[PDB]
DNA sequence: GGGGGAAGGACTC
DNA sequence: ATGAGTCCTTCCCCC
């Protein structure tokens, strides 16, 4: 297999910078405003001109302002770069029939059957990046390799504006000398119980008792750097369908007040079924961040669709319930619908 | 034993 | 210490 992932470079801010040209060269700060506070919120993307200094996705707003007071800094217009990334992604489907839309800026291409070979892939990368450039003036990175971890891998190493080919031979190198905190899907908390085995490396995992790595990091994660490390990694493209749909908003200030967060979790439910779209949710969820920063929430699963109102209802018994069973304050309230018809 | 829903976790963009 | 969405694990009912 030859697989081609694109992954648009900054894009949230590329996309700002495309409107308003006048920013180019300035470092651009992308932030999503919460509303408690002057300044309240984080950062969602910056420019690498911002980069470059240390202000990266996911710092709070007042951090970069003191490292970057005088830099632009601009509010998350999602759907936006939505509408932009649309018309991208409808470019990439000239090049394959086997394409995987994995978030708004990241397609996998197989074009296994449009190449013979990787120098051939790499020319249709060039070729890729140029329709792009061309259309939208939006620049990208392609990667390219034999499965889908190692083409994002690729990706990784040559952004921006870059292209990189990682051969059969350079994906056996990878697997003994790269740092597997650097393989797609291992975060902190598991890159630690990795290097708390002693795993620095994907050659590694090929060497310790199945169990005692199972046991730590569990089985999908087990099996899944180990199919990697025995070069037998296959996942295959897959169009991709949206199995959810939600928002949660944070309140303005924390609460345990029932009829505080009301207003709150019902602004949420008005956007997401905006967002759903003629799509009919047969399941769901309250969402819940305590005001330690935790995560909470309550369910339910329907046997048939769900209308607004009953959205309305049932949403309150759950976050009525979320209420009953722990007794933390809420600092962020949302909702998420699954299970379309 | 393991399928299948709920709730928590970890990861990623 | 934003917001969105995905896949996996753990506990449990149930067969
Ligand atoms: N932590 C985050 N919070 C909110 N939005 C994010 C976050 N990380 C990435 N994004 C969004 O994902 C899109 C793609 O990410 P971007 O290109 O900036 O990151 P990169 O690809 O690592 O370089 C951005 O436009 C933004
Ligand atoms: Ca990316
Ligand atoms: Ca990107
Ligand atoms: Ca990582």
């Amino acid at each position: 297999m030859i697989v081609l992932f694109v992954d648009f470079d900054y894009f949230a801010a590329q996309v700002e910078e495309v409107l308003n040209p006048s920013l180019k060269g300035k470092p651009v700060v992308v932030c999503v405003f919460s509303g408690r506070f002057e300044d309240s919120g984080a950062v969602a993307t910056a420019n690498y001109e911002a980069r470059k200094f240390g202000v990266k996705a996911g710092i709070p707003i007042v951090e970069a302002k003191k490292i970057l007071p005088n830099a632009v800094y601009l509010p998350m217009r999602k759907e936006v770069y939505q509408q932009v990334s649309s018309r991208i992604m409808n470019l990439l489907r000239e090049y394959s029939e086997k394409i995987e839309i994995a978030s708004i800026d990241e397609a996998y291409l197989d074009i296994s059957d449009k190449v013979r070979d990787y120098r051939e892939a790499y020319n249709l990368g060039l070729e890729i990046k140029n329709k792009i450039l061309e259309k939208e003036k939006i620049t990208v990175t392609v990667g390219i390799s034999k499965n889908k971890v190692f083409a994002k891998i690729a990706a990784d190493m040559a952004k921006p504006n870059g292209i990189k080919v990682i051969d059969d031979e350079e994906v056996k190198r990878l697997i003994r000398e790269l740092d597997i905190a650097d393989v797609p899907g291992i975060g902190n908390i598991t890159a630690e119980k990795l290097k708390k085995l002693g795993i620095n490396k994907l050659v590694d995992t090929l060497s310790i008792e199945f169990d005692k790595l199972k046991g730590m990091i569990g089985e999908a994660k087990a099996k899944y750097l180990i199919s990697l490390a025995r070069d037998e990694y296959n996942e295959p493209i897959r169009t991709r369908v949206r199995k959810s749909i939600g928002r949660i908003v944070t309140m303005k200030r924390n609460s345990r007040n029932l009829e505080e967060i009301k207003p709150y979790l019902f602004r949420a439910i008005e956007e997401s079924y905006y967002k759903l779209d003629k799509r009919i949710p047969k399941a769901i969820h309250v969402v819940a961040v305590t005001e330690d920063l935790d995560i909470v929430s309550r369910g339910r699963t329907f046997p048939h669709g769900i209308s607004k109102e009953t959205a309305y209802s049932e949403s309150v018994k759950l976050l009525q319930k979320i209420l009953e069973e722990d007794e933390r304050k809420i600092r962020r309230i949302g909702v998420r619908f699954s299970k379309f018809i």
